[PDB]
């Protein structure tokens, strides 16, 4: 019942994988793990393995590792992506030390797709229409994304997009910093911390990418925090008293009050050209205050999307129990935990 596995080193770290994954060649790496490509003989699809790096080395680790596995295994929807396999090489929880995650190999990020190819309005009404509906399904279980951009986007041949988190970067301050795509996306409460943040975080993110896709251009390239903001303030205007009232954050409330007050833009004459139901969507995922920006369920019932738009195709989540991220427990206890969510994983039929 248990596979046969195999060992190779790749760019200096151990790979011990089950015989159905073969032709390992590495894609990436950080802090956090290692991502390798793979053709999976069993399914025959083309897949991308991330091995974590030491999962439980700290309660901050483990319980990481945890977080993600259980958000991957609860993750059933088109747009976002699927746990093909979950596995670890330990033949009991004694020796438990390396895990091992494994989804769909798409072909390209978002990135790719700016970068090297003209995108027409349908190409941009269909790619974000997908953002969107995979929003609904993650926000309807009370998750929030927090770093939607371009490289977290996986796009197939025919313009099929998911929603993932490499996750393989720390988002230190360092890496936060400069001229960076690390940060361009930020909605401006969580990049300057300014009050405990909402799930349109992330709708400010799809604004951010849906300019990128209508322009080709990044909407808030700042060469650091400030200058981000100030990008951010020329476009959708400085806060009102009833923003400053919510920014709860008294040092950055004082800092925004020192700028010179600016009426927001017209967004038909940034946007020059682009369809006025996508300038008018746009409009409405920019708002500075995040209790008044559009939701993703209701852009999904937007004009811009009618092609698109099938109130009977765009499901919710299942019931998720997040109530072990207010839980204090020890390194054993969260690999543990672990343990029983790869032993108990179940594979998704293959159709
Ligand atoms: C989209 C959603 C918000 C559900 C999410 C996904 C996710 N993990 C991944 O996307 N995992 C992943 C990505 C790529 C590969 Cl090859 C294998 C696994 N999260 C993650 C990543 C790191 C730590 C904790 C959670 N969070």
């Amino acid at each position: 019942e248990r596979p046969t596995f195999y060992r190779q080193e790749l760019n200096k770290t151990i790979w011990e994988v089950p015989e159905r994954y073969q032709n390992l060649s590495p894609v990436g790496s950080g802090a956090y793990g290692s991502v390798c490509a793979a053709f999976d003989t069993k399914t025959g699809l083309r897949v991308a393995v991330k091995k974590l790096s030491r999962p439980f080395q700290s309660i901050i680790h483990a319980k990481r590792t945890y977080r993600e596995l259980r958000l991957l295994k609860h993750m059933k929807h088109e747009n976002v992506i699927g746990l093909l396999d979950v596995f670890t090489p330990a033949r009991s929880l004694e020796e438990f030390n390396d895990v091992y995650l494994v989804t769909h190999l798409m072909g390209a990020d978002l990135n790719n797709i700016v970068k090297c190819q003209k995108l027409t309005d349908d190409h941009v009404q269909f790619l974000i229409y997908q953002i969107l509906r995979g929003l609904k399904y993650i926000h309807s279980a009370d998750i929030i994304h927090r770093d939607l951009k371009p490289s977290n986007l996986a796009v197939n041949e025919d313009c099929e997009l998911k929603i993932l988190d490499f996750g393989l970067a720390r988002h230190t301050d360092d890496e936060m910093t400069g001229y960076v795509a690390t940060r361009w996306y930020r909605a401006p409460e969580i990049m300057l911390n300014w009050m405990h943040y909402n799930q349109t975080v992330d709708i400010w993110s799809v604004g951010c990418i849906m300019a990128e896709l209508l322009t080709g251009r990044t909407l808030f390239p700042g060469t650091d925090h400030i200058d981000q903001l100030k990008l951010i303030l020329r476009l959708v205007g400085t806060p009102g008293a009833e923003l400053l009232k919510k920014i709860s954050s008294e040092s950055a409330r004082n800092y925004i009050q020192s700028l010179t007050q600016m009426p927001k833009m017209n967004f038909a004459n940034v946007f020059i050209g682009a369809n006025p139901l996508a300038v008018d969507l746009l409009e409405k995922m920019l708002v500075l205050d995040s209790d008044k920006r559009i939701t993703a369920a209701q852009a999904l019932a937007h004009a811009y999307f009618a092609q698109y738009h099938d109130p009977d195709d765009e499901p919710v989540a299942d019931p998720y129990d997040q109530s072990f991220e207010s839980r204090d427990l020890l390194i054993d206890e969260w690999k543990s935990l672990t343990y029983d969510e790869v032993i108990s994983f179940v594979p998704p039929p293959l159709d």
